[PDB]
């Protein structure tokens, strides 16, 4: 069938044939049939159910913090332009002229009339209603926005962002939580406009209207062009829009001073004067200005690629100049601390974070090394010593059994190296299955090739505890003939080298060898004198840039400890050289294990003729020429500096320790949470912080096969190498994605700590501008709302796709945020380097945002003040938005009274009238003024319409309303036909609950042309403060308003169009927003960093 | 505790079943019965010893 | 209301619960354990007092 053009007029139920005139009325009737505990859970379920809005703090997400290699890499969207006029103000005509019952001709004028569109709206009342991006033509708008409808509406669903869904129905509003609301509101006033300002196009004004001004030319919207000027209105009749723009000076439009450059090229930076409001603007230039804190220029950039690549990288940059070249890629050195933190909060904290990140090194590790394995060489060196086959035990054959694995399994050496950089997560240890047991002795062959490979072995493994377990493993397996004193008691010489796990069951004698006697255990004293002579020393390099800074937060920025004493790359051809201090722990270990095998406890039971071979393997095995010694102390160091800052996240790195007793990183540790706001400050660092647990067993018997056995090709330039091999992971753009990403880290992190402690009461320093504001519900849970929908709008507004500010809910309580990093040393040593915030920039521009909320809250369809309950039938003007009398009856006036917190009437006999208890819980009578409070009237409301409310009516008691700020409904009616307020004030009272309240109906009348007749009405509410901040003008098209207020346009909005003392650049923003402003526009080029650079 | 807590609000909806309730009222009419049935069943083994 | 979602997606992240690591956590799994009575024990604890 054919498509309707049109909606049905009645809408019927189906149920029972009742007719419907409007939807709303059958979504209630239909929802009413619905309707014990049954129907109250199918009646509340479609009562606070929508889902169309884009904020969801009612979804708790649980556990949505999970770390991903392409969270990151997707970066957000900063460079965002607006090609249209950045106004967040439209100036919105509620009721036309032609809703007006009478019409005469020449009364009212119209520009629809002329063929024309008007620049200021035409209509009996014109309110301006903030509706955020409504001439915004700008490319890819923001997705969050605010829109409120007109105070003739309800506007509500935009108070309902946070706190009310389940709690209070549709019509209401929830006046408990209004500060949250309204201020999470204006965060989706501020994201949903950080945008770039655009230069569009610039014709020549060739028509008479200014006569060759270079106004702005929207070419394919005239609908826009006739809206962005109001000096190029053209002012046939006496309108009263033309009474006020006759004053429009002529030379303030268009662009002043076009700071142009290069003939040819795009200008730089226009200075024009068009229609923008004062706020929109300040927000757009302190994005700018946040655009500009993570801008380098080109000459500054190209050192820090270098620097990022060791200076190997052949990247060359043009010397000329380069106009308008935002390249916006670099955080601070503050803000990557911020990220990174986060980075470890987002995290579990056990061996499930470390084990991805681990291998994100290990295989581009792997990918650029010039380390080429090859275990022939080691095998060829063993299998040529000489050996007399008559033997039943064979030590070549028993220890290659120890040494092949069957597949490759020596990327596990590069996991190993890779776990340097991340100390602080993961600690490699040795793998409890590869340790000798304690059941065989030394003179069981394969039991003391374990403890060669688990000596040599040692250093590469990066546990706190790999000496004292490389020290007992020999310990253990020679506790008969040489016994020493083990620490503690309930940890004996015999016990498997595993458990020593803990820094206090070190033995004395490791510590100090000399308190193991060589009389009594010479071969067990030499080796504490090998381990603490010859373990390597825990050296240092940079990484990165000192320009971009670094994400470090134990080692000082651009910096990586490293566990053996590096040496800078060589550029000419290498050699495997011995100098290393792996050569020197390699060849003092086999120095040491032909001393073991031709000590006299070997030599009892082990055959002279076998005891050679195991010499001669061991002597083969220090002379086998590889090139890891050279890698690990030359060309190693290097590319752990490059693909530090490649990889997707920075080094987390906590320092090595060579075999203090008292700096043993026990527990490396991260909070959420300060120990200041909960009383924890005093107690140990392990009960305020959250501990990685992370630990890789590394296989020893596949670390000597890599380290002892492995060499490179011979003509190899290490410089060439890695500049080959770095030259395909430096040409994009892509390794600056992590510096946008901490600045929104921080700028989320910054704008979510604010807004919870907004909602509480006197949090951390944070400046609290909206705390006149109705606030009540400061709990967790309310609280926890509201850092997930800021960031549910971060992760909406740069439209992102990772997990930042997730998990600072983990523990539950976000009004306690507060990142720290802490390690813990066994001597004692309590670190705690913990991290601020730096000096963020969009909470710089909320603050300025809730600053001129506060000035002009009427703006935004709420209403300070009291409100006021009287009887006043008059004929006459009606403003109750402006009283132009003083307000009767304030509190604590001459014989006021305020009701008490319940709201109690007590009855009284034979004719005596109920009595009201006061604040000081006595009985006084009903007629007079009272004082309610909001919360008594929402728990009071059937006793207040039952009792006192008809006492209003009769005019013989007068009530206030005491409540601080609230959403206002207006309601307009024709002051010709007659009109009571009680239908229309009394739908207020029935929607009332203890929950909440609806928006406050104020009946206005529309102001006339004609000085006609006027019917008596009699009205009930109206305000105290003067409310009517939103009223535009009065009446647009008609040449003079006769009956209502002859409010016409403010000059006041409009400095920059009719003053002439106006000066260029100025505004009073803190007070009242100007909608006519100069501004600047841009015309920025996005290079890539091809157009900036040449990279081979 | 609740997203949407009231301390005001919720003990009123709670304690209003309560008060309905006459477990305040038949306390008192149990005891004062107890008391006359304690005392004239104290007397009741006195009298015959 | 007693939800243990708060503690349990705060204690899971850092355990491990696998085959090398049960002999430690198994204690504390039996805490998660969320079979119960709607935690009848807490509420007979205060009401004794
Ligand atoms: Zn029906």
């Amino acid at each position: 069938k054919v498509t309707p053009i049109v909606n049905p007029s009645s809408y019927v139920c189906n149920v029972c044939n009742a007719r419907f005139s409007t939807m709303s009325a059958l979504s209630e009737h239909l929802r009413s049939d619905h309707r014990p505990m049954i129907n109250n859970a199918i009646r509340s379920f479609l009562t606070a159910w929508d889902d169309i809005r884009i904020l969801s703090p009612d979804v708790s997400s649980k556990s949505l913090s999970a770390y991903l290699d392409s969270a990151v890499a997707n970066g957000p969207e900063l460079i965002i332009e607006d090609t249209g006029l950045c106004t967040s103000f439209m100036l919105l005509d509620n009721i036309p002229s032609a809703h007006l019952t009478k019409e005469l001709i020449g009364f009212t004028w119209f520009m629809q009339m002329y063929q024309m569109t008007p620049p200021l709206p035409e209509g009996a009342v014109n309110r301006i209603v903030c509706m955020t991006n409504w001439a915004s033509l700008g490319d890819e708008g923001r997705g969050l926005e605010v829109r409120l409808p007109p105070p003739t509406d309800s506007s509500v669903h935009a108070y309902k962002t946070v706190l009310s869904r389940g709690y209070i129905d549709n019509a209401q509003f929830n006046p408990l939580a209004l500060r949250s609301n309204v201020l999470l509101m204006l965060l989706q006033f501020t994201l949903s406009n950080l945008k770039i300002n655009k230069s569009s196009t610039f014709t020549s004004d060739v028509t008479t209207i200014t006569s060759g001004r270079m106004i702005r030319a929207f070419e394919g919207r005239p609908e826009l062009l006739a809206l962005a000027y109001p000096g190029r209105a053209v002012l046939p009749t006496q309108t009263k829009n033309a009474q006020f723009l006759s004053t429009a000076i002529a030379d303030r439009i268009g662009r002043l001073d076009r700071a142009n450059l290069i003939g040819g090229e795009v200008s730089a930076m226009v200075e024009c004067m068009e229609l923008c409001d004062a706020l929109t603007l300040h927000i757009r230039e302190t994005y700018i200005m946040l655009l500009r804190s993570m801008h380098q220029d080109p000459t500054q950039i190209v050192q820090i690629v270098n620097e990022c690549a060791n200076n190997l990288l052949n990247s060359t940059i043009p010397i000329s100049l380069r106009p308008t070249i935002l390249c916006p890629w670099f955080a601070s050195s503050e803000d990557l601390r911020l990220q990174q933190v986060m980075h470890l909060v987002n995290i579990s904290s056990n061996t499930a974070a470390a084990l991805p990140l681990v291998e994100a090194l290990s295989t581009l590790l792997r990918s650029v090394t010039p380390l080429v394995l090859d275990p022939t060489v080691l095998t060829n060196a063993i299998t040529t010593i000489s050996e007399s086959t008559t033997q039943t035990i064979s030590p070549i054959s028993e220890i290659l059994r120890l040494l092949q694995p069957m597949g490759n399994d020596y990327a596990a050496f590069w996991k190993c190296i890779a776990s340097w950089a991340y100390n602080g997560l993961v600690t490699t240890v040795l793998s409890e299955d590869a340790f000798p047991d304690s059941s065989q002795s030394i003179t069981h062959l394969p039991s003391m090739w374990k403890c060669l490979f688990l000596t040599l072995a040692g250093p590469m493994t990066s546990d706190p505890h790999s000496p004292v377990k490389v020290f007992m493993a020999l310990a253990n397996l020679l506790a008969q003939p040489e016994p020493i004193a083990i620490g503690v008691p309930g940890m004996h010489q015999t016990t498997p080298a595993s458990q020593f796990s803990h820094p206090g069951v070190w033995p004395p004698g490791f510590l100090n060898p000399q308190l193991i006697n060589p009389q009594q255990a010479p071969l067990l004293r030499a080796f504490a004198e090998h381990i603490r002579a010859n373990w390597p020393q825990p050296s240092e390099f940079g990484y990165g840039s000192t320009l971009q800074g670094s994400a470090n937060l134990f080692i000082p920025s651009n910096r990586m400890v490293y566990p053996w004493p590096n040496q800078p790359l060589p550029r000419l051809t290498v050699a495997p050289t011995y100098d290393s201090a792996m050569s020197n722990w390699i060849s003092t270990t086999i120095a040491f294990f032909i001393r073991v095998v031709n000590s006299v406890n070997m030599t009892a039971t082990v055959n002279d003729l076998t005891r050679r071979t195991m010499t001669g393997v061991m002597t083969a095995m220090r002379q086998v020429k590889t090139m890891t010694p050279f890698y690990i102390q030359h060309m190693c160091p290097t590319e752990l500096s490059v693909l530090a800052s490649v990889t997707v996240t920075p080094p987390f790195q906590v320092p090595f320790t060579r075999l203090v007793q008292n700096d043993v990183i026990t527990n490396v540790l991260v909070a959420r949470v300060d120990p200041a706001q909960r009383g924890d400050a005093a107690v140990d660092i392990r009960a305020t912080h959250a501990t990685f647990a992370a630990a890789l067993p590394v296989d020893p018997a596949a670390i000597v096969v890599a380290m002892l056995c492995g060499q490179t090709e011979t003509n190899l330039i290490p410089s060439h190498h890695y500049g080959k091999a770095f030259a395909p992971l430096f040409a994009s753009n892509a390794m600056f994605t992590r510096n946008q990403r901490a600045v929104i880290t921080r700028e989320a992190f910054v704008c979510a700590r604010s807004a919870v402690a907004q909602c509480q009461d006197a949090g951390f320093l944070v400046p609290r501008p909206l705390d006149a504001l109705r606030q009540f519900d400061v709990t967790s849970a309310a609280a926890a709302e509201i850092m997930h929908a800021v960031n549910d709008a971060f992760k909406t507004a740069f439209d992102l796709d990772g997990a930042l500010l997730d998990g600072l809910a983990l523990y539950g309580d976000p009004r306690i945020a507060d990142l720290s990093a802490a390690y813990l040393q066994y001597g004692g040593n309590v670190v705690r380097e913990h991290v601020p915030p730096g000096p963020s920039h969009i909470h710089r521009a909320l603050q300025q945002v809730e600053s001129t909320f506060m000035a002009e809250m009427n703006l935004f369809n709420v209403a300070r003040g009291n409100l006021y309950l009287v009887q006043t039938a008059t004929n006459g003007n009606w403003s109750p938005m402006a009283p132009v009398a003083a307000p009767p009856f304030v509190r604590g006036g001459p014989n006021v009274r305020v009701v008490g917190r319940f709201g109690t009437i007590v009855p009284r006999p034979n004719g005596l009238e109920p009595q009201l208890i006061d604040d000081g819980n006595v009985p006084r009578d009903i007629a007079g003024d009272w004082v309610y409070p909001s919360d008594v009237l929402q728990v009071s409301v059937a006793v207040f319409r039952d009792y006192v409310w008809p006492m209003v009516k009769a005019g013989r008691t007068r009530v206030l309303v005491e409540l601080g700020h609230y959403v206002y409904t207006l309601h307009y009616y024709d002051p010709q036909i007659s009109l009571d307020e009680a239908p229309i004030l009394e739908e207020w009272l029935s929607k009332i609950n203890p929950a909440g309240i609806p928006p406050v109906p104020f009946c206005i009348p529309i102001p006339q042309v004609y000085p006609c007749i006027t019917a008596r009405r009699v009205h009930y509410a109206f305000t105290s403060e003067n409310n009517n901040d939103s009223l535009f003008s009065t009446n647009a098209a008609s040449i003079d308003t006769a009956f209502g207020e002859n409010a016409a346009v403010s000059p006041l909005r409009w400095p920059g169009l009719v003053d002439p003392n106006y000066r260029v650049g100025t505004n009073d923003l803190p007070n009242r927003i100007t909608l006519y402003n100069s501004l600047y526009r841009y015309n920025f080029t996005y290079p890539t960093l091809d157009g900036i650079m040449y990279v081979r």
